[PDB]
């Protein structure tokens, strides 16, 4: 019996091959930020109000004007079919059951179209990478619009891939039967048919395909390109958050890319308040990185995030029992968040306030 | 030979069945506050005065106008007959011998009447839960008044039960021969005859019986209902402490419910000063959570608590040697507190002052 | 080959019987201050000056107007003959060889007279306890004066003995052949012929013989009683240090009694600056507790101590090789202190200054 | 496959004899500063800018007016031929391949002339010790000038050698076939033919040969003696840095001598900002001590260092695979630094700024 999210990782290591487990598990380099994403949540202490009447705790909220069952949503984990045969399609179906949203990776092992077909009524957004080939980028955006995706989350922190040490020791790359389904060429589909040498296959993929020259000029282009809400994912500084708002973007996702890019950046829960402050109420702010418990969700919302995204636990759900496993992980987090809300005097998400936390 | 309180827990694990040991031992979720309740006491350092004449250290004080032999009293540990056949009755008899007070749990395995009969001359108070059925709540209050109980400690931090992970893995519930003796129905007596499913039997008990809508309106009701002193137990915030005083309550018990409710709240010794300050001398403040040593008692009193309550060590005393074991735990704490008082220059509790501590 | 002080303790445990090792090793209760006496020194960082000309580093200084070879002196460890047959006499002879001073315990296993005879030219002071019998106290002071002892260090932090847990488990008491040689009665000589029951023999000794009523009135008495310099040993507070100066005392020894009295007091190196400040240049301040390295000595002197005292390492020297072992421990500390002085730009003790340290 | 610098040390211990490994590995005394040199880098957190266009990250910079391929240079590790037969000559050839500079130890197992011959086009500087014999010191300076060395790094923190405990237990000294090649006498060449007794052979070497009277007067002499740039190596205080600038020196190398001199000084990354501030833009500041990763290099440069020096990793490269091993260590650091620069929004070293870091 798996009763908490920690239980799931424990189990996922027992079933996945090392290369696939290490890929999902890893942080960059010495993994300092990886540990900190978790340890940081513990440092923020909770100050619950008593006797507030919490009989019918309502977890419902909205992300970018769309209703969700809870401020807990699925983040864009790449290449989910390595964890479960059903991959991204199991994930979207779980999201459809939960009433929450799924961010789909540009590097998904299932296509934008496939995912919409498996979860037609699920809230779905696209995580976008900016490709050297702008026609490829445009195509992803257009396909997301066509298929009823409700926003673009542009990743802005990966001009190159971080150095995850296990992926290089393991010579990481997709199993022979799998591809990045959003692309048609061998190169852009991350075909395991290539010999990538003595390094991570993903680091090479990105170096070849993804544009390190990415700048605010590209943000201007993207903003003119789509009328969809656009969220900047990977922002860690207040002055960059200000710049995003100025470029007409509609949200910031505070993220250190699951501790997999630049190591030694702060925990997301630690930078969240500076971003919420920099944005001056203009745009919704979200958080990912280290969320494992309902109290983590409470802390991020007290500090001003609208919603949080869940990365690794989703993969671990997938690896345990596919769709049901993702559904169960999401239901564990939901009921932990409900209990934490109620114990802190919060009937609904609107009465969550920052007096609930102190560092 | 058991010579300190730590010795007792060590021993209690060796004799109790796992389910019963885990139930008493547990904190909520990842048990962060559990560890912190203890670690926090160590961070407050002592600044003893020398050459003060401490030849006849007097430990005597008062709780809510009633005299006690020492500012160390027994907190409301539920279902004591799981640790020792004599349960709550061994406890009250030890309290009678010591000259200190016992708070009786609403969820005791011995009745309010039984306990008064076993300790007629012992100082006794009732820890109250607010039940969905107000007639049940009223009955407990009336029975406490009838039986010579001298105050009501209302718990205000349990609209639902915290999630203690071991209790759910163990499917915790009372052994077949035991009940919550204050109640007559199967439901309200926590009859182990029920099949509680794949979770804690206690979490279900509370969800069914205990009113999550509890508010300050219920506090107003309770205050009109009894002329007994009422103490708010579970308060962790200064603004809530202020509210209690305003509702005409007679004390605050600073408690995080032994780290078993909302995890990630501060240690009680850490919030104590903010509560003492919020209350502005109007009402007595007590503390529970993490008290294991005489120096813990000294620290809480220097910071302004009138008295402290002892939870788990009492159960561990019970589990070692019943009445004698509880008596011995209380005598260990008494002599540790006496030694700590004397070494710090304090002849009596009235000259304990806050210059004795700094964080 | 033993080349540092840590090496000596390591070895002492291998040769001493457990009861004797535990007695010397122990702190009070959970031993928090014990660990902190050491860990605290590490937190103070050194800021060495370069290019100062340190060719002939002079370690010489003075304690209470008497010259010493180095600001490193022997503290009053009780009952040294438990570690080595030669006990206190080996110690004084080592001190005589080094040119530094020895503080003799009131609870020495060698008499005030014996020690003066074995080290006639050694600088010697008496550590005094105030006995219930004032004639006994007077006698110790008079014998120290008669025998060429140059100061009285009155201990002010032991109205009762701290609770050292191992001493109670071990039923600590002197081996059959040994006594506290400064006394003639069975009681006052700590005769092991007595059955002390289920506790520390030393805790009983003190409870029976040593006056818990000790106050500033007794300090006034002692000051009128002898024209010897008097130092208050055990002071941890600035307001008490002020009081000592006002009573006409000639020094303060910042001490938490080797972490063996009240546990949870600060490290001595941490309180030292507040005492140096409280004393306003009027009197010399010394430090004991946790000194194991030459850099510890440097730190205490930068913070304003005139000299430091060494407790446990002396016993460990005694236990390794008697007189030679104490001499070697003292020579290790001397050369470590010389090296640390030179590396920090300090030719002599007078140019040691507080810019050398920051916490 | 060795893919990070940590991998190299791990391997070096497996191949080197203990005495040689311990000598290179060691810090002074309890090795507190040793651990801290590393742990300190982790405490400084990175605040990367996004969307800055980092397509052609240029690592090129200059040290003291000479161009280097990257702000990462080789520090003056003594006696390299103990790690590899080719010693300093393998090192200079690797530096020649990399386009970066090598600081040559006064205590090199290869001569100033030998090194220039093996790396004629490599940027080379001399690390100078001030000898009791000033003719010896003058000779080293003159030989460096003659041989195309481009600066003098005078070490100012070794009036005596630190106490490295393993070197004394091991009776450290050069293997029979090796000498300090810059000297002709037995004494000054550190001939292993001598019996050095029961201590470090290097501590004796320094005590006999190196002048503990070193002062600012000697700095004045050295400044008049050569027109080469002079850098003060070993400075840890702002007031000393000020003094260096005043004596007409051309740089400061912030160093605690790899934690091998005075233990308990701060980490170099921690003192760096105070030195950069004390120097008021007048002179370039460098850092050594604890550099193992590209992010360490980024942090030192954000805090105002022009370049950093690498000590132990070079020896570990040497011990793994001689020239190729040193080259590979330097290439690992280069590509880690490039990745870290790019991920933080930095196209070139000139846009590295201090907003990138906070402690
Ligand atoms: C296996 C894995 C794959 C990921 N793939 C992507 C990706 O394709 N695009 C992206 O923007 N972020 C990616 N991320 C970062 C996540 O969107 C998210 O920030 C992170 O997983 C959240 O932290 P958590 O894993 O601790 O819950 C990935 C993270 C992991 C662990
Ligand atoms: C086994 C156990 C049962 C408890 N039962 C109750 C209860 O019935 N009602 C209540 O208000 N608090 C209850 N508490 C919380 C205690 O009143 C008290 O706050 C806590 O035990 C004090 O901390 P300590 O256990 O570290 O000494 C319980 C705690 C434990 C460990
Ligand atoms: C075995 C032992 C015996 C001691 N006996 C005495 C004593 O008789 N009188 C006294 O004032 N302090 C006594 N002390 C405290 C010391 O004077 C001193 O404060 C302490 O040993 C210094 O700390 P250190 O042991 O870490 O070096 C004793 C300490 C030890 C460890
Ligand atoms: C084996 C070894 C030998 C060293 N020899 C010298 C030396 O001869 N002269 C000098 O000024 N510093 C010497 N140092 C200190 C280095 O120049 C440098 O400050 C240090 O190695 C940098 O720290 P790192 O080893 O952590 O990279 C030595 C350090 C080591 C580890």
């Amino acid at each position: 019996r798996l009763i908490c999210i920690n239980d799931y990782e424990q189990h996922a290591k027992s079933v996945l091959p090392k290369s696939i487990y290490d890929y999902y598990r890893s942080g960059a380099n010495d993994e300092e930020t990886l540990a900190d994403n978790i340890a940081a949540f513990s440092r923020w202490k909770l100050y619950p109000r008593m006797l507030r009447n919490v009989a019918e705790t309502d977890l419902s909220t909205s992300v970018l004007g769309q209703r969700v069952s809870m401020p807990i949503c699925v983040g864009a984990t790449a290449m989910q079919r390595m964890a479960h045969v059903d991959g991204e399609l199991a994930t979207v179906r779980a999201c459809q059951s939960l009433g929450t949203g799924m961010m789909l990776s540009s590097w998904a092992t299932s296509s934008i179209e496939e995912v919409a077909e498996a979860g037609p009524e699920a809230l779905r957004w696209l995580q976008l990478y900016i490709y050297k080939d702008r026609e490829v980028t445009k195509k992803l955006v257009r396909q997301a619009e066509k298929m009823g995706y409700k926003a673009i989350f542009v990743t802005v922190d990966t001009p190159y891939l971080g150095n995850r040490l296990d992926d290089v020791r393991n010579r990481f790359k997709l199993p022979p039967q799998l591809r990045m389904k959003n692309f048609e060429t061998s190169t852009l589909s991350f075909s395991p048919e290539e010999n990538f040498g003595d390094d991570s296959g993903l680091a090479a993929y990105v170096a070849k395909a993804i544009d390190p020259s990415i700048s605010w000029e590209d943000i201007k282009w993207l903003r003119r390109l789509t009328s969809l809400p656009i969220v900047a994912k990977g922002i860690l500084r207040g002055d960059d958050a200000r710049e995003a708002v100025k470029h007409g973007l509609n949200g910031i996702l505070v993220s250190n890319h699951g501790a997999r890019q630049l190591d030694g950046v702060p925990a997301t829960i630690d930078v969240l308040p500076e971003i919420v402050e920099a944005v001056e109420g203009k745009v919704e702010v979200f958080l990912d990185g280290g969320v494992r418990k309902g109290t983590d969700v409470l802390k991020a919302l007290a500090l001003g995030a609208k919603a949080v995204f869940v990365g690794r636990p989703i993969v671990w759900g997938l690896a345990f029992q596919g769709e049901k496993g993702v559904q169960d992980v999401l239901e564990i987090l939901k009921e932990e968040f409900r209990l934490a809300m109620a114990l802190s005097g919060c009937q609904n998400v609107k009465v969550i306030d920052k007096t609930l936390v102190r560092k």
